[PDB]
């Protein structure tokens, strides 16, 4: 399947492709403004993540850091990133289906629309000011709008035992995007696709 990703946001950002074992194509890029970036993702991959991250430095083997979702210290990321980070995420080629959604779980950073450039489904967004609106405790001093589960390692906001409720924590994500993820046991907003549909992702969509 191809993947577009798109950086529509005023500032640059470090796209990133992971199934947490692994790299997607080469696992990340710089993007600056208006940049767009082609890779390919093997069919039946499962548990695929795209995400941004903000304000990095790496030097010229591939090596540094980034504010939010840094993934190692690497530019082409093997493992999915540290939190916040706004999630598209996608299962391929499951029995006839794929499957994508927008997370909020492990926080938000950047605004993200994740939509088939191919027909049969509809695209999801999440696109509010998070990171304006962020409850003081939330607030990441990098940038970014932190989960619950990551500031305050609770069984409740983690979901640990498999029972656990929304929040006032989930509660805010899913009133500024209710089509995204607000915690794990959250009413699924999973879109169902085609089979070997085509995407694109982009950054700062409006």
């Amino acid at each position: 399947a191809t993947f577009e990703i798109v950086n529509r946001c005023s500032y640059t950002v470090w796209a990133a492709a992971s199934k947490g074992d692994a790299a997607l194509d080469a696992g990340g890029r710089q993007l600056n403004s208006g940049e767009s970036w082609t890779i390919n993702v093997e069919p039946g991959t499962n548990g695929g993540k795209i995400w941004a991250r903000t304000d990095c430095y790496f030097d010229d083997s591939g090596s540094g850091i980034c504010k939010t979702g840094d993934c190692g210290g690497l530019l082409r990321c093997k493992r999915f990133g540290r939190p916040p980070t706004t999630l598209a995420e996608f299962s391929l080629n499951q029995y006839g289906k794929d499957y994508i959604d927008i997370s909020n779980i492990k926080g938000f950073n950047v605004p993200m629309n994740f939509s088939p450039t191919t027909r049969g489904c509809r695209g999801v967004r999440c696109a509010a000011d998070i990171v304006g609106q962020c409850p003081a405790k939330l607030k990441a001093p990098g940038g970014g709008c932190n989960d619950a589960c990551t500031v305050f390692q609770t069984s409740e906001y983690c979901c640990t035992t498999g029972k656990c409720g929304p929040t006032e924590y989930s509660r805010f994500f899913k009133r500024l995007c209710p089509d995204a993820f607000s915690y794990v046991l959250d009413k699924p907003t999973t879109v169902t696709c085609p089979g070997s549909s085509n995407y694109r992702v982009t950054f700062c969509p409006t």
